[PDB]
DNA sequence: GAGACCGGTAGC
DNA sequence: GCTACCGGTCTC
């Protein structure tokens, strides 16, 4: 699966979080974005390279989607 | 103490 | 060869 729009970012982009089947940190969960070509990021750094200047994530809260000021 | 970040691998 | 997935440290 369920990939949501994410309104904090440009028009395309989608946010997915999946929850950990097994392990010892089995029940956390991954956060994770997708470009309008696809791409799949898993970090605010990994973000930032790739929309540049387009638009700022300090104020980006990178698990809920959000603009936080 | 919490979680962001990313490395390494198990499973395809 | 690729990648999703969980572990583990680093930063706060």
């Amino acid at each position: 699966g369920k990939r949501m729009d994410c309104p904090a970012l440009p028009p395309g982009w989608k946010k997915e979080e999946v929850i950990r089947k097994s392990g010892l940190s089995a029940g956390k969960s991954d956060v994770y974005y997708f470009s309008p070509s696809g791409k799949k990021f898993r970090s605010k750094p990994q973000l930032a390279r790739y929309l540049g200047n387009t638009v700022d994530l300090s104020s980006f809260d990178f698990r809920t989607g959000k603009m936080m000021p």
